[PDB]
């Protein structure tokens, strides 16, 4: 029969860091492991329209000193992908981390849309 | 090679679908954890910390349990949880839940040898 301990675990436990293979597959399918392992990459899960809108949100400095960067007013759902210590092209391997943070993107063009992911904050 | 806008989409955009949104987490979890088999459990919380961190609560802040027993304990700090509560149109056997994420202190009842959590009492 189920122990009281195991019943508490089934009813109430869902560990987030235990909860992924998402980064390994996505870094592969978006071609970010093609000729080298991209070291770090962030994926944003909000709608394309909500991300494009960031270009008219808070104007901030880009890491490189340019001033065409914009920070989202609200935090957004993202997943950070970071190589593991053992990752080694052509066998790239990533640690997957979900977060809700402000994103900062560089915008340019007509339409004025995102062209570079600068940081999450 | 693509335009710089297209390259940003390829490198950084993975918009969630309606089906993969966290709004559906409880509907999935209440079913996969067998909490809707005999009836719709009205309220149930999931804790997203490690089992080790939840087990450690048994040696943190002793507090009265809702039912009057005294083997309850509150975590010293908030924890990442999800509250699952039936919506108004939930009707067994088609249970429906409202998914609510939060960072809140939790209170569990502990018992046994080893002394571990056996019941989730409340989030505060
Ligand atoms: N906020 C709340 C309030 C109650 N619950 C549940 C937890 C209890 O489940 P068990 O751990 O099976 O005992 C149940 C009855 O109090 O209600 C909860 O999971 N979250």
């Amino acid at each position: 029969k189920e122990t009281a301990a195991a019943k508490f675990e089934r009813q109430h436990m869902d560990s987030s860091t235990s909860a992924s293979n998402y980064c390994n597959l996505m870094m592969c399918c978006r071609n970010l492991t093609k000729d080298r392992c991209k070291p770090v990459n962030t994926f944003v899960h909000e709608s394309l329209a909500d991300v494009q809108a960031v270009c008219s949100q808070k104007n901030v400095a880009c890491k490189n000193g340019q001033t065409n960067c914009y920070q989202s007013y609200s935090t957004m759902s993202i997943t950070d992908c970071r190589e593991t210590g053992s990752s080694k092209y052509p066998n790239c391997a990533y640690k997957t981390t979900q977060a809700n943070k402000h994103i900062i993107v560089a915008c340019e063009g007509n339409p004025y849309v995102p062209v570079h992911f600068d940081a999450s904050v």
